[PDB]
């Protein structure tokens, strides 16, 4: 029940529609050449005219914070090329509300996958953390579907995109501790190692290695601590080592363990961590929906952490409340990523026969967030496919 | 990165080698295995022993990571292999090889004669990613030798350039219909081959072009040919002229924006870069493209350059310096220079701006020096190379 203001200009005359995915809408905006914000508030349709003739406009909608505009055709061919340029004219906050509404239009089906992804390619450029972690918000829950399905090729390619894309800014980081803001941005390192840029998979190994090779006395940067970590449980000494460490010792490095810990192929050390988890006496049950979530987020491990929580429901909720911040988030982590008809109704199947435990906010959210799930990748699969064999095409003449 | 493998091979001894406390991942195939192999190369040098006895290997497969690799004793064997039997290596393999024999020519140990060899071959390249790398390769040296007064060399090479891909080059049917990658070479060799002014692809968009002109565009042209048609069009000022009544679509306009700037019209090129400037009759947010593509330009480049020198207070005020746009525009009017005097003149603008200091123009330098004296070794071998592949010498 959100904006939905549609914006067709023609020369100086600005025409916006009204649709609000009536209302009241003080909708604001920055021209091309202007240096400045506007001001304006919309009946269904109207026009306001533009003094001089400009380039480009850009609704930032001065509804609170949240606002959809789109701008059809030609307008966000308009949008496009200035951040394929000229990105740094706008703002990093202006950056962001982009990037979001792009892929927001996508899901709605007002603006197709492969034109919002024909903007994210400008990140290569981006220098500031609030777009490109809004890019990886837009771009990440993509590849998350697709580890849920039957999809090696476009998860992989999709992947290298990614990493392609940030790959400069990747490779200018510092493997120490910049301000609140670059340090977090920690984030690269982390995940150019998850998805083995190799560079990122070689030294974390290394910072590793020593680390457990002084029985982790070496001082890591808190920055790398999880890159370095992360790569540590792809192997057995890794994780059993780093398990010892997480019992015997801190309250940060817990998490960053904790974190590391489930990122794992490992299916037989994955389902341990449910359990003892689940008991308190290894693993305190006070932390057990976190790591029930990122279980469920593992690319190998997601039909467990379902599985488990399903096989052992009537006692979650003796020990976890019947319906409570703990337990909604505990649904949606283990089953809001699937995009099948078969998981849907797996998903509906299920809490539909708990009868006295069955029908809260956090199930019906969950069915429609799969619903959408559906519905999204039908369409976009194929064509994100290609636009990826499309990308990669002389990534010069005369 | 840049660590370099030497690759020594007798008999089944593989012998690495390190260059510049590296860890090296190493991956290989050969003859014998399709299989992609593995050996973690820690040390300085190492060896390793294969089963049987191979007719060729190759290391760094697929360009998974970041090494090149120099085959000592080696290329010649690589070479005959893509000469007489390329279907034997895989696609992407094929690149890596034209990848790596010119890089190589830029550190040296591998001269420019044996790495424009291997890529004759390309004469049965059959696949886009090649193929392209071989163009994406070559170009960027004629590139340096049109803002030059190499005429001669030039023309041998570009034809050279032509006469290797031609055959491929008539292949291709002035439509759409196709896949991926299909769609991308018809779009690319005929550009390339217009450019060049292969006849029979400049004679194609002549007509194309010109019964365009007769419907006020209203003709359907393939968006593939598109380029080539509106190429050559540019090429006469009532082309130009009419072509850009059509730029005041979303892509149609890339392709008029490119086919203006490469008039040799020194008079309208200048129009393009004064007039984009402005922002009215063509968007200021368009400047960084038609600077780099001017830049480009074999006549027009000095504009391009003296345009951003002349102009340099309003387009750091304009789009802020140490910006990706401003940083492409420093590198697109600059990077293809190849002298002495060419570097003193991008040294003495930019460090004279007192604070200067920054990526593109230390980038920049560096990327020149580097052009230098590659073009002292190189333009004189590739000069009487090129006066040696014509040479059919069939017997008996």
């Amino acid at each position: 029940g959100f904006p939905l203001i549609t914006i067709t200009v023609r020369g100086r005359n600005v025409h916006m529609k009204q649709e609000h995915y009536y209302l009241w809408v003080p909708l604001t905006f920055i021209t091309s050449k202007s240096d400045m914000v506007h001001r304006f508030l919309l009946t269904k349709t109207d026009v306001l005219i533009l003094p001089e003739e400009v380039e480009w406009i850009k609704f930032n909608v001065g509804m609170n914070g949240y606002y959809i505009v789109h701008y059809e055709d030609d307008g966000w061919d308009s949008l496009t090329g200035l951040l394929k340029g000229t990105h740094t004219a706008v703002s990093s906050n202006d950056r962001a509300s982009l990037i979001n509404n792009a892929f927001q239009l996508v899901s709605i089906g007002k603006l197709s996958i492969e034109k919002a992804l024909d903007l994210s390619l400008y990140l290569k450029h981006e220098t500031e953390i609030m777009p490109v972690f809004q890019g990886l918000n837009e771009l990440i829950p993509m590849y998350k579907l697709m580890e849920k399905r039957d999809m090696n090729e476009v998860e992989t390619q999709f992947k290298a995109f990614l990493i392609r894309l940030l790959r400069d800014l990747i490779d200018k980081q510092t493997w120490t501790d910049g301000s609140v803001s670059e340090r977090m941005l920690s984030q690269l390192l982390l995940l150019a190692c998850v998805h083995n840029y190799q560079p990122c998979v070689q030294r974390a190994e290394g910072y590793f290695r020593k680390w457990k090779e002084s029985n982790g006395n070496l001082s890591l940067p808190v920055d790398v601590t999880l890159a370095v970590f992360a790569v540590g449980a792809q192997s057995t000494e890794g994780w059993d080592f780093l398990y010892s460490k997480y019992q015997f010792s801190s309250s940060t490095e817990k998490s960053q363990i904790e974190f590391a810990l489930c990122r794992t192929q490992n299916k037989e050390k994955l389902q341990w961590l449910l359990d003892e988890s689940f008991k308190g006496d290894k693993i305190k049950t006070q932390e057990f929906p976190q790591i029930l979530t990122l279980i469920g987020r593992n690319p190998v491990g997601y039909p467990l952490a379902w599985q488990f929580l399903r096989k052992n429901w009537n006692k979650l909720v003796q020990k976890f409340e019947l319906g409570s911040s703990s337990i909604a988030h505990m649904v949606m982590g283990t089953t809001n990523q699937f995009s099948t008809r078969t998981r849907l109704e797996e998903v509906k199947g299920f809490f539909s026969s708990l009868k006295e435990n069955s029908q809260l906010r956090c199930v019906q959210q969950t069915i429609e967030t799969i619903e959408e799930n559906i519905g999204w990748m039908d369409k976009n699969f194929d064509k994100i496919r290609v636009w990826l064999q499309s990308e990669k095409l002389e990534r010069r003449k005369f």
